[PDB]
């Protein structure tokens, strides 16, 4: 098994060039945390007409035709147990997603949280530490397609 993936998931840079965020390649549609302010490090996406939308946290441009297939597929479904991201598992349950203590900060927004058939479930935009773990603030949808955000109390943005 060689991890051979398409290019969808791109890194958002400040001014000296510090990754700040993450954008995606998911459903035709380029898309980044509204808070997360710098470029995204890609010569053709850089240069797309982003659309805010200031309740959700988020930006989005549309794909171009030729990228629109290497995107990542959204799923409204999500049973309670155990999800895949960067650092490693993320436990949904509670209506909540959960990752221990100390794992996320700067850098973490903009990263999905996946199930094992490799369909996003969430977005990550920041965390409020309850004891021994960190509630995220993610964006979702629902089976009509509409966005949701959880943001808990005390979450800062990451």
């Amino acid at each position: 098994a060689l991890k051979l993936e398409a290019d969808r998931l791109f890194d958002v840079k400040n001014e000296d060039g510090d990754v700040i965020g993450h954008a995606l390649a998911m459903e035709g549609k380029v898309m980044k945390p509204l808070h997360v302010k710098g470029t995204i490090d890609h010569p053709v996406l850089s240069k797309l007409k982003f659309t805010k939308s200031s309740a959700y946290d988020m930006e989005f441009a549309q794909l171009p035709v030729n990228m629109r297939s290497e995107a990542f597929t959204y799923t409204s479904e999500h049973p309670e147990g155990f999800y895949n991201w960067h650092h490693g598992a993320v436990q949904y349950s509670g209506g909540r997603f959960t990752i221990p203590r100390g794992v996320g900060g700067r850098g973490d927004s903009g990263r999905p949280i996946m199930d094992n058939s490799g369909r996003v479930v969430a977005i990550v935009l920041g965390g409020a530490d309850e004891g021994t773990r960190t509630a995220l603030s993610v964006v979702t949808w629902n089976s009509k397609g509409k966005t949701i955000k959880t943001t808990p109390e005390g979450t800062e943005e990451w």
